[PDB]
């Protein structure tokens, strides 16, 4: 309601206030421009409220053109400043405060005086005028009473509009005038989980009947909705709500679950608001309610219809921060917002995000920068030696120090208005770096994670990957293309990012390198869903994973909480095969369902497979080994399965060359645990040697290999480091001299 | 149909004009203002009235698009 | 040397925290150095802007509105957090205790402060 | 003053925590006889979890005990 409250002569003010920025050659439209207008026309009632105090126009001019400057602007793009929205929104307040129904420009004097920060604010505290004093100026210059009582009324509220507008929700009211139109089954049931919002879908259609958007069917009717809290002696009130809503024709109820009488007559329009957990539950088994009730599905909205929310929004939040927001800054966060959180839903996660971050940077901005604080403490102590020389009786010093408090006095009002005008002057935008901050103190991810522009984390995902995994660059390679097909959007969106199937050696690296996968792609380690085969041998296990059934009573929970976790299967060829119709499920469609009714994402998850399988033939071209192993793997599964599956990955035997990297990969992450005391370890060549050939065994890997090193070079290590600090910020230099270990300790 | 639309908000334009007015102790603009609001009510009636004569006029039939969409 | 030298109704059943800072008679609140920023800033926003602190009593919840109220003394709060007294409601006072409520809750909306 | 709220004696809290762990292997076989693998083993498994080598998140150590 912003046209619609503003009066002609409000309209000319914000005209002039708008061509004056042409003519002082600014860029924004600041709060000096609306004071200049408003003089400008001498006809409405803060005319009659200047005229009285003395206040002519000449002196405003002379007065407000010394605080501002000037300088150079652009072309076009006039918006306002934030400042300036805040007089809008205290006029609407000001005019509600006073019983009226209109804006005019008695109301934009009163919003600009409430301010205190902008450059109109300081004209009128520089003339003795306080909001005290105008406040009284322009004052003396100027039915179904059960229901309404039981229940809560929504019109009421809607009609003063004191909430934000429900804006992105359009295609919901058009579907639930859409039900209650008809003649059958005019009682529509909002369905959805409790999270995406259920109970402000009404509010949004009773703000359309006082918009006058509704049609002559659904025209002049009460919005109530009775909540669950206030209920066999609550039964005696219910009874006459309903009689008094036959009577009138025109009040909807809202319930969110006898009166079966009711709703198999069409005497009461309720809607519902019960999530599809119950609505199976309580309303389909009975079949006097399956007849007259309509679902709805309400979802939380796209990622599109967020950036129109905030858009519509921003303005709302631009006044109560005085912060300016750009457009680049509104796609980040929502995306940020759905990226990490995934406990919320939307849209409620995106406006506190970016509130959050528009208080922290307003905070932060709004200081004192080492300049007042000195003043200040001077005062005070210079007031504190004169009110001890009072006691005192020393009138000869007081003398002087009365004109030094003085003079400091005069000093601090200088120094804060030189302050604030710089202030003024600068403009305080947002960008993505703020909200970054903000999100990582939520999850706690590094700064260094978020702020990456996704464009070179995949380019660079093959050398990542080699850091913690040595060795097969078949493997690494493969999966680093396959990864970015589906990423790029070559592979069809509904099916997950990749499905592989992992065959080879025991201890290889399987796991080591899902993890790291994990890591260089999600940005966390234990981002990792781990779901073990072993334990789903019997039919009655299949069950467990996808929801236990109703009277009875995993994976589908833990990957709701987690939307991008790489999910990792331990002996798939030791399984029951109904679990493969669940696994096909995930592959082809994207999304499973519980028992509960709630669907389940997995388009932003990388399904990873092991299998132990072929074992037995590999230690007995990558290319030819792959075509080879894929004869076999379909002997024990299905012929189908491994069409859907993106890629082959098959392991290679670890060699002796290779065995050595293992040490020295493990040397050094050992080293880096041992930052804060500032050792340095160094392993010598013959040393790595001597260590590979202990727990040389290619039917374990590099397992064995932890515990050589842990029962070698930790055990000598711990001793030296609990002697008292002997190696303490020393260098540690071992070398085998072919007997025992040698330990030679150095300096640094 | 993008007609009455605009006929209402110049009515809710006039009337809150003239609100404003009446606290102003501006009684001499109030004048015009009733007389506008006045004919812009005989239009609107007018307005709706022909836009609801033309509605009863004519039928609207389903047909097999309208069963598919 | 001797000789030779305001809302009664609402702070009736609360304690004011800025005036027994104000003298410095109990201890500083020294080491709360991450939790007034945090509620100055949960304080300073459109939305959600009442904090509650969470936590197992015996680490210190009510000691930390103490600290807030220092830094008003001390100049640290802004413009925006300067001269607001903070009033302790005292929950062993509590038909009848609902008629005293609504008189506390009219003078704090006129105060504002 | 601290000896006083838990019973614990005074030779015991005044330890630099430096020589009791490297004496541990003598400590456990005081009470325990035989089975000098066992002690050994946890002996050097629990003072790498002090010293600063295992991860701070974990816990000190996990064992699993098998025999008669
Ligand atoms: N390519 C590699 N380079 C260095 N170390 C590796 C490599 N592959 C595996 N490792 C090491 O293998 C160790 C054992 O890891 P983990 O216990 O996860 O088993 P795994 O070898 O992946 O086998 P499995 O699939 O049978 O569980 C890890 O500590 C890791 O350091
Ligand atoms: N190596 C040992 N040195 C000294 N005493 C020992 C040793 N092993 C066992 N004992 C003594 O044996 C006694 C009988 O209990 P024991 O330790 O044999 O069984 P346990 O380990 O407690 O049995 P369970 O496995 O059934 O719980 C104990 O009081 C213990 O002092
Ligand atoms: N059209 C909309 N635009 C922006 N935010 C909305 C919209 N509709 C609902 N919301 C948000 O949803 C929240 C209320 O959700 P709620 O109705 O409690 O969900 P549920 O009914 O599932 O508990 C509000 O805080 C509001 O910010
Ligand atoms: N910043 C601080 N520095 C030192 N001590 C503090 C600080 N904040 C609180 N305390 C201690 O906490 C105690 C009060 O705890 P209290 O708030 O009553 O805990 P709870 O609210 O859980 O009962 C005080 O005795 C005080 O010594």
């Amino acid at each position: 309601m912003l046209f619609g409250r503003l009066t002609e002569r409000a309209q000319r003010v914000l005209a002039h206030a708008q061509e004056e920025a042409i003519r002082l050659n600014h860029s924004n439209i600041g709060t000096e421009h609306l004071l200049l207008g408003l003089m400008k026309e001498p006809e409405g009632i803060a005319a009659k409220v200047l005229e009285s105090f003395n206040i002519t126009e000449d002196k405003v001019i002379e007065e407000v053109e010394k605080l501002i400057g000037h300088g150079q602007d652009h072309v076009g793009t006039l918006h306002y400043t934030p400042r300036a929205k805040k007089v809008i929104e205290l006029s609407m307040d000001e005019a509600r405060k006073l019983h009226h129904n209109f804006v005019g420009t008695e109301h934009i004097l009163l919003g600009l005086i409430r301010e205190n920060e902008g450059v109109a604010a300081r004209v009128f505290a520089n003339l003795d005028l306080n909001i005290t004093k105008a406040r009284a100026q322009v004052v003396k210059a100027l039915n179904t009473p059960t229901l309404d009582s039981l229940a809560r009324d929504l019109t009421v509220i809607a009609k003063d509009g004191t909430l934000d507008p429900v804006i992105g929700r359009d295609k919901e009211i058009t579907r639930v005038i859409e039900v209650l139109s008809r003649r059958t089954k005019n009682n529509p049931v909002l369905i959805g989980e409790p999270g995406v919002g259920k109970t402000a879908i009404a509010e949004g259609l009773a703000q359309a009947i006082v918009n006058n958007e509704v049609p002559e069917t659904l025209k002049d009717k009460r919005v109530m909705s009775l909540d669950m809290g206030t209920v066999g002696e609550f039964e005696e009130r219910l009874k006459k709500v309903m009689e008094e809503i036959q009577q009138a024709g025109n009040v909807i109820l809202f319930i969110d679950l006898i009166l079966k009488p009711a709703l198999a007559r069409g005497e009461l329009q309720c809607i519902g608001a019960t999530t599809l957990d119950e609505y199976r539950k309580n309303i389909e088994k009975d079949a006097a309610l399956e007849r007259r009730f309509q679902p709805v599905q309400v979802d939380e909205p796209s990622v599109v219809d967020t950036v129109a929310i905030l858009k519509g929004l921003r303005d709302r939040y631009e006044a109560h921060h005085r912060i300016n927001i750009s457009d680049e800054a509104i796609e980040a966060a929502v995306k940020l917002s759905n990226r990490y959180v995934s406990d919320r839903f939307l849209p409620d996660k995106a406006i506190d995000l970016i509130d959050e971050a528009s208080s922290k940077v307003r905070l932060k901005s709004h200081t004192t920068p080492n300049n007042l604080k000195e003043i200040e403490q001077e005062i005070e102590k210079v007031k504190n030696e004169k009110d001890a020389a009072v006691h005192a009786q020393e009138f000869e010093n007081a003398a002087n120090l009365r004109d030094k408090q003085t003079k400091l006095e005069k000093q601090y009002e200088e120094a804060k208005n030189e302050w604030k005008n710089a202030q003024n002057g600068m403009s305080t935008s947002l960008s993505e770096e703020d909200i970054a901050e903000v999100i990582a103190g939520w999850t706690g991810i590094p700064l260094t994670k978020i702020n990456e522009t996704e464009s070179e984390k995949l380019l660079s995902l093959e050398d990542t990957l080699h850091e913690r995994v040595i060795g097969q660059k078949d493997a690494v390679n493969s999966i680093s293309k396959a990864v970015r097909r589906a990423r790029a959007g070559l592979k069809d969106p509904k099916r997950p990012i990749g499905s592989f199937i992992f065959l080879g050696p025991t201890g290889v690296g399987k796991t080591e390198l899902a993890r790291a996968l994990a890591e260089s792609m999600f940005g966390d380690d234990d981002a990792m869903i781990r779901v073990d085969m072993s334990e789903f041998m019997e039919k009655h296990a299949v069950s467990r994973l996808v929801g236990a059934p109703p009277g009875y009573v995993q994976l589908t929970e833990k990957v709701r909480r987690k939307p991008y976790s790489v999910i990792l299967f331990d002996e798939i060829e030791k399984a029951h095969p109904d679990v493969f119709n669940i696994l096909l499920q995930v592959l082809d469609d994207g999304h499973l369902t519980d028992t509960k009714g709630r669907t389940v994402d997995f388009r932003n998850t990388i399904i990873i497979m092991t299998s132990n399988v072929g074992a037995q033939e590999l230690q007995d071209d990558y290319e030819t080994i792959r075509k080879t192993m894929l004869k076999e793997l379909k002997n024990s599964f299905r012929p189908e399965f491994l069409n859907r599956v993106d890629d082959i990955i098959v392991f290679h035997k670890l060699t002796k060359e290779e065995l050595k990297e293992i040490v020295t990969m493990m040397v050094n992450k050992l080293t880096n645990r041992l930052s804060e005391q500032n050792i340095n370890i160094i392993v010598t060549d013959k040393a790595k040697d001597k260590i590979a050939e202990e727990g040389y065994d290619p039917e374990y890997g590099a397992r064995p290999l932890i515990r050589a090193i842990q029962k070698t070079i930790e055990d000598n290590l711990s001793e030296l480091i609990l002697d008292g600090n002997q190696i303490e910020g020393k260098k540690v230099t071992v070398d085998h001299d072919g007997k025992e270990f040698k330990y030679d300790i150095a300096e640094q």
